[PDB]
């Protein structure tokens, strides 16, 4: 059991894995493993990141990031998802796992909104400002609401983004999480 | 003189520097040194930074950035802005600086919005999808186009988000800036 069950693991779903987890949540990040950004060599434009590492090693410290306050990450290729009333139920090749909310970070693979049958804007989720898609309890961030051209700060952004306002939904009252 | 003049050297203005400037863009960024992160002894939330530096040195980092691929980025309060011959003249320290095209990643101060009799939207001004506000030409990005609660990597994102539509405008084509 889940409070939020991330699908796809890429900068949109590691950011908001990171933010979930800071946050208090109890969040599992499923990734099928073909983040766009896994072949470059070298990524140059990720504000900050200095040393302009490959894309896999900024995945892999994404990961160590989100890791470092709670969230689990784990391998898996989401190919069904069932709404029990209440929870859903997400299955991968492994088995199933429960989460109250679904945050997609699944780039433009319609797989996950076509089973959830989700209003699109255009080849994208549609979403209000937040993130929130036509379904209840179920958000989208990064390139698979139409945050595009992609690139991997704009990702990691938005995948921020909506898991801060996730967060506000789910306390009663705007979440920040700022340090002293 | 200036493709983009960039308002505020926060985050978000930084973060559109660096991608501005990666375009092959001539820009000039004018901060007023009061970003909010300044005086975090500790950024923990900034996805990939695992050493979470101080936000003093998170922005020397995003100004290094910027820099490294041509911006140029120094302190200034941007007071006045008149539309003339085809672009804005902003008086500075250093005289006057004309560009085609403005972005205001100012935060929450509606002291330009004002000015300029941008739309607003709520406590920030408005924008479409990619940052363009009421005034053909002047962009906004940020907390100051509402991506609130703040936070350094959403600012950071949206920065790069608006920057890159900025760009696709200029051009006339949708803009990518990825490693081959
Ligand atoms: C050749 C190339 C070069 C690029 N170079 C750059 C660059 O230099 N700089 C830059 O900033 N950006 C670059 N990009 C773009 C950048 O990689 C993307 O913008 C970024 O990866 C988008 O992040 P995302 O989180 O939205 O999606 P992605 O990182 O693509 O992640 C989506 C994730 O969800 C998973 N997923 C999807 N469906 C399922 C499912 N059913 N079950 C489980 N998991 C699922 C995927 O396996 C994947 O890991 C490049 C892209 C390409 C194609
Ligand atoms: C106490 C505190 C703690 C925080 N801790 C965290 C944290 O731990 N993690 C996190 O992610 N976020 C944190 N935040 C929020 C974070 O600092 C903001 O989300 C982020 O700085 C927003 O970036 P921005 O670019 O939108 O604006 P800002 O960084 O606020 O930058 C706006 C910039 O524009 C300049 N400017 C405004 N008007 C003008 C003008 N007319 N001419 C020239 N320059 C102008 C300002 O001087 C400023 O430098 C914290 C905020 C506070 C107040």
């Amino acid at each position: 059991m889940w409070d939020v069950i991330v699908v796809g693991g890429g900068p949109s779903g590691l950011s908001a894995a990171l933010f979930l987890a800071r946050a208090g949540l109890k969040v599992l990040v499923l990734d099928g493993g073909r983040s766009k950004v896994k072949g470059v060599s070298r990524v140059p434009n990720y504000p900050g990141l200095l040393d302009e590492p490959s894309g896999e090693e900024l995945l892999r410290r994404l990961e160590a990031h989100a890791r470092r306050y709670g969230a689990e990450v784990r391998p898996g290729v989401v190919k069904g998802v069932r709404d029990m009333g209440g929870v859903f139920e997400v299955e991968t090749e492994e088995g199933v796992e429960k989460a109250e909310r679904l945050l997609l970070c699944t780039h433009k693979d319609p797989t996950l909104p076509s089973l959830l049958g989700l209003t699109r804007r255009g080849a994208y989720i549609d979403t209000d400002e937040g993130g929130r898609t036509s379904y209840p309890r179920v958000y989208a961030a990064g390139v698979a609401r139409g945050k595009v051209p992609g690139h991997a700060i704009i990702s990691a952004g938005d995948g921020a983004y909506v898991a801060v306002h996730l967060v506000s939904d789910l306390r009663g009252e705007p979440y920040k999480d700022h340090a002293l």
